[PDB]
């Protein structure tokens, strides 16, 4: 009965009151209240069955969320499907609302340096535990970085962006991605997740975000306009032949040194900028040496930052259909 931009969200009697938040590719976010709980959540609504990809995205994002709990991870409360599997169309998944994101907050203040810091932390912090279980996030970018009032940070995993046709906040953009995605076919790494949270911490540091560009090409370039062309060593750690040819036809770019372009910034957190904004992966810095680095000391505690004790170590939809009615079930009422 509730219809929401031409989605019907069947969630009630429970929660009520929804209100859009934005869509992807196969399902829709609303922020709708819970009348069990008597809070604000927000709920993803998943129609994913009649495709293969969308099934194995649903059955991870289940899983993941499942096994997780962590203070600056989104937090799983209840997953609403059919009692019955030829019944069971679409997933709802309930988490609690944040008041804002990242993304939002960028638009209206230049942040102070104690707030990046901050942020960045709690980013960090999550981030090692999702390492630890060994997940890769794979997108993360400012609108998956839930904020509320008191400046807590939650990482979130939106989802699957809708087509975009060749400005708004849940669209896909490569502006976060690793140079090794752009430039090879998947062998990627948690190093790419620290290439992104390298771009997020830039685009603290400014008003802006530091690698757009309409094309890989032209990121690439700014890439290369900054980091400077890669040594040799970098060119080798380039997997993809095709790839590494074509770098290697470019002009010779000098580095930019950071504190040219952030004048203003606190020179640790340029420090670890420029180990996380590395090029080649290997010699990246790793989540637990981001933490610990002295951008952080007011913050850092490694006895306060948990590990997951559960770490993760082909199908047709209809059978990824099956191990989702299973892993669902624990929320049904007969339970
Ligand atoms: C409702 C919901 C259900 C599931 C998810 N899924 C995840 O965040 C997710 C999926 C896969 C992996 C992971 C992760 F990050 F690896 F752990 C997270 C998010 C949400 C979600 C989406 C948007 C939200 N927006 C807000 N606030 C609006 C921005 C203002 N608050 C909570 C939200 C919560």
């Amino acid at each position: 009965p509730e219809m929401v931009r031409g989605q019907v969200f069947d969630v009630g009697p429970r929660y009520t009151n929804l209100s859009y938040i934005g869509e992807g590719a196969y399902g829709m976010v609303c922020s709708a209240y819970d009348n069990l709980n008597k809070v604000r959540v927000a709920i993803k609504k998943i129609s994913p069955f009649e495709h293969q990809t969308y099934c194995q995205r649903t059955l991870r994002e289940i899983k993941i969320l499942l096994r997780f709990r962590h203070e600056n991870i989104i937090g799983i409360n209840d997953i609403i499907r059919a009692p019955t599997i030829e019944q069971m169309k679409d997933v709802y998944i309930v988490a609690d609302l944040m008041e804002t994101d990242l993304y939002k907050l960028l638009k209206t203040q230049h942040l102070s340096n104690d707030h990046i810091c901050y942020f960045l932390y709690q980013i960090l912090r999550g981030l090692k535990y999702i390492h630890s279980a060994n997940v890769l996030h794979r997108d993360l970018k400012p609108s998956n970085l839930l904020l509320n009032t008191t400046c807590d940070l939650k990482i979130l995993d939106f989802g699957l962006a809708r087509v975009a046709d060749p400005l708004t906040e849940y669209v896909a953009t490569r502006w976060y991605r690793a140079p090794e995605i752009m430039l090879n076919s998947k062998g990627y790494t948690k190093s790419i997740d620290i290439w992104s949270v390298g771009c997020i911490l830039a685009e603290m540091l400014s008003n802006r975000p530091i690698f757009p560009g309409k094309h890989y090409l032209d990121q690439l370039n700014h890439i290369l306009g900054i980091l400077g062309s890669p040594s040799q060593e970098d060119l080798n750690c380039i997997i993809n032949l095709k790839a590494r040819n074509y770098l290697l036809s470019l002009p010779h770019k000098n580095k930019v040194p950071w504190n040219r372009l952030f004048p203003n910034a606190d020179s640790k957190a340029l420090d670890l900028l420029d180990k996380m904004l590395t090029f080649n992966p290997h010699k990246r810095i790793e989540v637990e040496q981001a933490l610990a680095h002295p951008y952080l000391e007011q913050y850092y505690d490694p006895s306060d930052e948990p590990i997951a004790e559960a770490p993760f170590k082909d199908l047709p939809k209809e059978k990824l259909k099956e191990l989702i009615f299973e892993e669902t079930a624990r929320f049904q009422p007969g339970y």
